[PDB]
């Protein structure tokens, strides 16, 4: 939060899975996996129609900083 893309950077490292650049409904259900809940697709999906400009069922890099550039 406070306006940093450079934080939007790191915590896009959190949500990738495989390394593979690109954040997916399934990579996400990992992160989910490691609090051990179990997750609805439409719940992945809803947390990417907050942030996500294309709308299409995954964050890449850019579509992650525009998610919480500002938080203030
Ligand atoms: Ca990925
Ligand atoms: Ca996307």
């Amino acid at each position: 939060m406070g306006k940093s893309e450079e934080e939007l950077s790191d915590l896009f490292r959190m949500f990738d899975k495989n390394a593979d650049g690109y954040i997916d409904l399934d990579e996400l259900k990992i992160m989910l996996q490691a609090t051990g809940e179990t997750i609805t697709e439409d719940d992945i999906e809803e947390l990417m129609k907050d942030g996500d400009k294309n709308n299409d069922g995954r964050i890449d890099y850019d579509e992650f900083l525009e998610f919480m550039k500002d938080v203030e």
